């Protein structure tokens, strides 16, 4: 087991990525041919009042998968209130 991976050697400000929004990354095995796929999984599993709350949802390389940006705030949300499942997983940005 391990898990690290969350500083860099340089910084600006004293909040140099601290809190503000963090992308979110979505792994299916199916093509997703329109965007509602993934979205139509988070809203089984946050419930579906997710769709104010995130920005512009963007296609990842292979079309078998997309990604988008929530705030920290619900970035902490969104992990406690998901389960890993049958082919969507959920994955969180490196900043």
């Amino acid at each position: 087991g391990h898990i690290s991976g969350a500083t860099s050697v340089d910084q600006r400000s004293l909040i140099n990525s601290n809190v503000g929004f963090v992308t979110m990354i979505l792994q299916c095995s199916i093509e997703m041919p329109n965007i509602s796929y993934a979205w139509k999984e988070l809203k089984e599993q946050l419930g579906e009042e997710i769709d104010s709350k995130v920005k512009g949802m963007v296609f990842l390389k292979g079309k078998l998968g997309v990604c988008f940006d929530v705030p920290t705030a619900s970035v902490t949300e969104i992990q406690e209130k998901w389960h890993d499942s049958r082919r969507w997983q959920l994955s969180v940005a490196t900043e």
